[PDB]
């Protein structure tokens, strides 16, 4: 028996992507469900997103502010369709309710939660399973720990590192997510290096860490001039994409208290 552990508020998207007039609540679940048998999930847990994370905005104040950005701009009737598949998404995370243990807490990502989740029980199961089309999920990637998005319909193991990421393992993830940064999240990298160079940098120099200590690197490229003076950026970036290290202080800074009731809840689930 294993554990499937779903991005919610991501799923939802998937089916507001399929189409965004349609009411999703029930096909969201009994997906589930049937995705729960072909897993042999004996738990399952669904996580959703309420709020902007706590933890990453206050290492960095613009943390996803392009989001807030593209919601100032669309039409009136955009915004109307948007706050569709946000009501549409509450009621799917309700009827879910009435299946599977489901989770929000607010300023709290379902990435931070989803590690917290796999760290506090992950060892009581044959195999993890995380339903999510978001990548960055790759980050909690393990022998014993796949991913399985619907976007392609494929499975993420550890050994698809480098295809799927452009990397060797989940701390070059890190590292390049680090180095090069998050546009989609409002993360700034080093001017001039994407993935294919920051995984050069890494295979050669090693973890962020590891050339933080190196600083200034030979080479006499412009790319590399900016690495070298990107010793604070580094150091920030890490600790907004390091999921693994930062998901218990990530839930934490929303409180102690909340911290654990998460944990209590979880474990009575896994019992």
């Amino acid at each position: 028996r294993n554990l499937m552990i779903v991005d919610g508020t991501n799923l939802g998207f998937r089916f507001k992507h399929n189409n965004s007039k349609k009411p999703f609540a029930s096909s969201y679940v009994s997906t589930i469900q049937s995705l729960a048998k072909s897993y042999s999930a004996r738990t399952t847990i669904v996580l959703g997103d309420k709020g902007k994370s706590v933890f990453r905005l206050e290492h960095l104040p613009e943390y996803k502010g392009n989001r807030d950005e593209k919601y100032a701009q669309r039409t009136e009737e955009e915004k109307a369709l948007d706050e569709q598949f946000f009501e549409y998404l509450k009621d799917a995370f309700e009827l879910c309710k009435t299946t599977f243990p489901t989770f929000t807490i607010r300023g709290v990502e379902a990435d931070d939660m989803a590690a917290y989740i796999v760290k506090l029980i992950g060892h009581l199961y044959d195999h993890v399973w995380l339903i999510s089309t978001d990548g960055d999920w790759d980050t909690l990637l393990t022998d014993k720990v796949s991913r399985f998005s619907f976007t392609t319909r494929r499975e993420y193991h550890l050994r698809d590192m480098y295809e799927h990421h452009n990397v060797d393992d989940v701390e070059q993830f890190i590292s390049l997510k680090a180095i090069m940064g998050d546009l989609g999240d409002n993360i700034r990298g080093v001017e001039g290096i994407g993935a294919k160079r920051g995984y050069n940098i890494i295979r050669e120099f090693g973890n962020v860490l590891d050339i933080i200590d190196q600083l200034p690197l030979p080479g006499k490229q412009k790319y590399i001039q900016n690495l070298n003076a990107s010793e604070e950026l580094l150091f920030r970036n890490l600790i907004l994409v390091d999921l693994p290290t930062y998901c218990v202080d990530a839930i934490a800074a929303v409180g102690q208290d909340v911290l654990d009731k998460f944990t209590k809840d979880i474990l009575e689930i896994a019992e």
